[PDB]
């Protein structure tokens, strides 16, 4: 029964490598539940969090991680949505007010009163996590913790981004960047009746793309994505930008078909110059997309449950976390790194 | 009995003054008609064309003008849509192929085989204009030439742009740039049940907006437009950028509410900045819109026929086109200047 | 402080006239609030409730009324959305689970776990009402209780139904039945940029329609609505069916323009024969619409607050309720009857 | 060198057997082409036409067939879209005006000035057919005549119907009637990422559906289809009714999930029942869909070109058309019977 104490990679300074330190096990107060983390995925956003890469930096000291999945250990008072033992996941969208303009219209994702797991509230880089039962993800029974962990963020984000491009079955989607989110985006696009064109700067990643269903591949370092896509398919109906690069964005605009949509999911910093003439005359749409809604999450989880999407995960230990992060900043990760516990 | 010769304003060199000269009156070939210009609107696009601001420039020399309105004076063989004496207008979209992806799906506007009146084909800065009967606008009988001229471009464009915004009745739309396009957008926006926030850089232009239905008025030369819209209404559900300013485009994006849509219609040369991080986290949509479809055009014209939209025009003479364009360069025009032949 | 006892028109038998009987004043338990009813509208659905007109009949004995508006008298424990004294309204949608397929996607209105005010839970035909703070309507400060009461049901229902027809500004909407919901539907349609065609079987009601903005009127008892609408406007883009009649439905289908949408809001019983050939070949859409979502309710309330919609209300006393109901079953009501208290 | 005479199956009286007779081979007038029929699909619409089941009947005598496929044999003057030797098909939508509300908005399908192949104009139950080059389907080069014939109607229709359903990848669609249209709808539905529940009245037809991708199979002659779909999947997000049965239409509506859409494509004569109360409370949408647009047709054909859809066909001879239609009357056809000239 509850260790009363757990280990967790905590962040005390922006840029200062985390430190595994046995800390207290939270207690499920009213409207809360405790989750024993079985697996926990490592998202690129975890780096941006402990690296104070964004305007609203994470209050220190925090525990990152929003791809934490496990069993409901304890149940706070009033909790109806989940019971003890339930296999659940705690995503980026920790909570939302539930009654504002966006929450009432199905866009809780844009709620200004939201909390974010592993950023403004402690996450899954620990053995236990406190979660809001109403925003937690109900996992499919037929998939192991290590496998669905990625869906908790890379999965929903990519799935929702694809919905945001509005590309219909039989059409093309150009996926810029086949990394953590990218290799899983190829699978969702596939399952959504879309022809996939994969763009990256590493042949290994491009190879994985073909294994996953991509019928067109382009190494942006060996050839121009823009004219390759425009020449071979006439422009993609939808474009999903995963790349964190600077040039990737401009090439995404250029790879788009007339009247097509470029869905932005990557979070690079700063303003990006965009061709006025091209966007207006070609009637291009640029859509910003953040993770997913609870409905999006459940839908994204269903695809995994149907076996239509399998994340390419590589195991990792909680203490080797710093090595793992440095590996992602260097882009030396092939797929998604899910922490075992 | 058709002059055989006519006066027209010609652009022979970029940046150079136009020259009023005598040119041969064209004869309607098989699928064409000759329109006798009665009124002709001056659009800022004519400035960009005469100045050679865009990536794709208008071959020289040429006669500008895509807000030309008048009577069908002669009909070529095989023409069926209109007949001699019909009151008709020749807009930016001169023709389209009629059988490509875009043309078949209600987006002839994105057709790659289109021609543009007063740019790639001669336009209305003349006494007569050749035209494709199939793309000409059919004018409402109760509105006078000079008054409906602006709807051939400023009206359709702005109307389709407001539709691309997806703002529904009761919602707010921030319109940046209250000129030829903008002053008419205020009217279409009101007729569409929207609350209007107008942004410009001249108090006289904001007063025109107020007179036309704008509830909130902001002068960007006196205060920060972004914090003004964000402070006074919390951001607009829809934003329509008409302004010939790259920075105005960046500010426009900052005027949107979470989940809002920014329709880009202005064509200043160069690039505009996309704050990816903000666009993503706020779930913003940016949409480039080009003039309007034939269906869009007739719908736009109907609003004018209903008296719901009335362009603010000022008469002009073909011989004074250089000083008129100078007046536009200096932003000294209230609404639109419409040439009368 | 709380009367501890209140009067209320209760229903003890389906068909057996209600009876005003001083009963206990409910106490706001956790997650609840008490509302002192200042005004309470009488909806046609109240008859269907005490007349066991529907499959799932109201548990007896109940207090009908879902257009009850007043002040928040008491606040249960945990309540955050509303404070004591707040002017609020309790609509048809009493509560919903908040985490099901429909609730997560913005359609709480279709929640199978919902409760309905004045049907499955006591309503506003009393001096006080227990409500769920999260589904109650936040009223606009500038409108008196007697006036916004109708919006709590007739308003939102009609507003949402109009949205469901998808008729865009500048287009036509045929409103079949200008009664409780109908006369307020003419105002919303008006405020939504729609041209209104009013259909009824009473000239008095049709007269009110013209006063409210209808530009086309038809007494279905004096002339055929179908050919009148088809001849005068070519078919309405949208049709909103308020009538409880049998023939009204078939005429609504016939009054629709090709590709148009007939939005059903009226709740007559039984199956209605529909022309297969006409619906298929004319690409007609039939949309069932129930009251509104919390977002729809707030949006509908905003129109009243802007003064764009004014319900035509007639005062009534709680004890004269039976007379009032018999008056509605006979169709002798001109507008909406709001109970004073 | 063009026979000058050809064999064709003619309908001279409703209900009476067709007569194979010699008729003059038409000559392409100005905007026409002559197509030499190589394969011709038998559609149930041909039965309704020969039987005179519809409100608007086909003038007698006439040659049915709107799934006629072949080579352009002769071109009239002014024809530009196709040229001699092109593999092309003549569908139900023979021509349209090209400039009305519907034609200009991507809905030429609803054009009031259209003509229908094998109904108001002679069709493919012959060796040659006159056609309007602008509405003919352009066949993929890698698919054989007999195999693509059904896409000219069964395929496009069913494909556009599934789109009208609005069911997105991962969702369920219940397809009622697995015949010519239905067996091909199962394939388009799968290619669109949908889970398929097939309903028919013959086990052999359900087995065909299973082989083509259906997950749930229901025989309406053995069990209540409605409670079966409602029990096994809780209702389908989308429903597509192909069945030549009025009651099947009522049952189809009962197969939808709350908020679901039922696309009506079948054309049995008479009316279908709309349970208004259920449609309203469940927020259901009923949509009538007619064949498909030229854009729809090319998209439908592309799926076939991609090998994602393959019609199950059986060869037939023009001389055996009466026995073939008898076979259809008795529901003894597996998929489609395609005549080979
Ligand atoms: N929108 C959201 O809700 C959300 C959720 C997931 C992560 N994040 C964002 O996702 C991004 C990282 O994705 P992962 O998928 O987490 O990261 P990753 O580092 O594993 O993958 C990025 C991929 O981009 C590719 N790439 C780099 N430059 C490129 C170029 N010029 N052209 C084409 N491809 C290029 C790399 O080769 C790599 O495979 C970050 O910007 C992060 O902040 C956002
Ligand atoms: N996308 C299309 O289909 C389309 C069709 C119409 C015209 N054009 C473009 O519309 C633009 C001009 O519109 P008109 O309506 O033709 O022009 P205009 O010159 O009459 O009006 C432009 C308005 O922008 C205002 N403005 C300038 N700088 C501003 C700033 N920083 N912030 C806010 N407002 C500012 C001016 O004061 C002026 O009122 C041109 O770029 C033209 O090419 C595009
Ligand atoms: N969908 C919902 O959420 C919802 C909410 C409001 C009320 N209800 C339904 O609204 C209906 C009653 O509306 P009110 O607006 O409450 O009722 P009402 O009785 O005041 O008005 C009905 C109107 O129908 C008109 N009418 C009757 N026969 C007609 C015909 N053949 N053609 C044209 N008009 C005809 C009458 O003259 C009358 O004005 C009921 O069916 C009720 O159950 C449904
Ligand atoms: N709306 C359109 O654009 C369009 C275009 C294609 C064909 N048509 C219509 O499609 C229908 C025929 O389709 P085919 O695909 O041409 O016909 P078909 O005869 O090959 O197939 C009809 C199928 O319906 C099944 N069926 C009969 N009764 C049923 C019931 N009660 N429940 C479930 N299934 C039942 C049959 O067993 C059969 O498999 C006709 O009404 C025809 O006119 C319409
Ligand atoms: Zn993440
Ligand atoms: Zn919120
Ligand atoms: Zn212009
Ligand atoms: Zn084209
Ligand atoms: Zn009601
Ligand atoms: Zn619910
Ligand atoms: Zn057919
Ligand atoms: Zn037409």
């Amino acid at each position: 029964t509850l260790p009363q104490t757990m280990k967790a990679a905590v962040v005390h300074a922006y840029g200062a490598p985390l430190r595994i330190e046995e800390v207290k096990v939270p207690l499920p107060g009213p409207g809360q539940v405790l989750v024993k983390i079985e697996a926990s995925g490592v998202c690129h956003t975890d780096l941006h969090a402990a690296e104070g890469d964004w305007p609203v930096k994470p209050p220190l000291p925090f525990i990152p991680g929003h791809e934490g999945v496990g069993y409901v250990a304890a149940v706070g008072s009033g909790v109806t949505r989940v019971k003890e033992g339930d296999r659940v996941g705690i995503p980026w969208l920790y909570t939302a007010c539930g009654c504002c303009e966006h929450c009432l219209t199905g866009w809780e994702t844009l709620c200004e009163s939201q909390q974010n797991t592993g950023y403004s509230v402690n996450g899954g880089y620990a053995e236990y996590v406190l979660a809001d039962p109403n925003y937690v993800g109900i996992l499919p029974k037929n998939v192991e913790f290590a496998e669905i962990a990625p869906i908790l963020c890379a999965g929903v984000t990519v799935y929702k981004g694809l919905k945001q491009t509005n590309a219909r079955p039989g059409q093309w989607v150009a996926i810029s960047g086949i990394g953590g989110l990218g290799h899983v985006a190829v699978q969702y696009a596939r399952a959504m009746g879309l022809h996939v064109a994969a763009i990256d700067i590493d042949d290994a990643k491009l190879e994985l793309a073909r294994k996953l269903g991509a019928s067109l591949t382009v190494n942006a370092r060996q050839e121009d994505p823009v004219e390759a896509i425009q020449r071979d398919i006439g422009g993609a109906h939808g474009v999903l930008v995963t790349a964190v690069s600077n040039s990737a964005f401009g090439q995404a605009i250029g790879m788009a078909r007339r009247g097509g949509t470029i869905a932005l999911v990557g979070l690079p910093p700063g303003d990006f110059p965009t061709p006025i003439f091209d966007v207006v005359l070609k009637g291009l749409h640029i859509a910003g997309s953040i993770v997913g809604t609870r409905a999006d999450l459940q839908e994204a989880l269903d695809f995994a449950g149907e076996g239509l999407v399998k994340a390419t995960i590589h195991p990792g230990k909680l203490d080797d976390i710093n090595q793992i992060l440095d590996q992602m900043r260097a882009g030396q990760i092939e797929g998604r790194i899910v922490l075992e516990m």
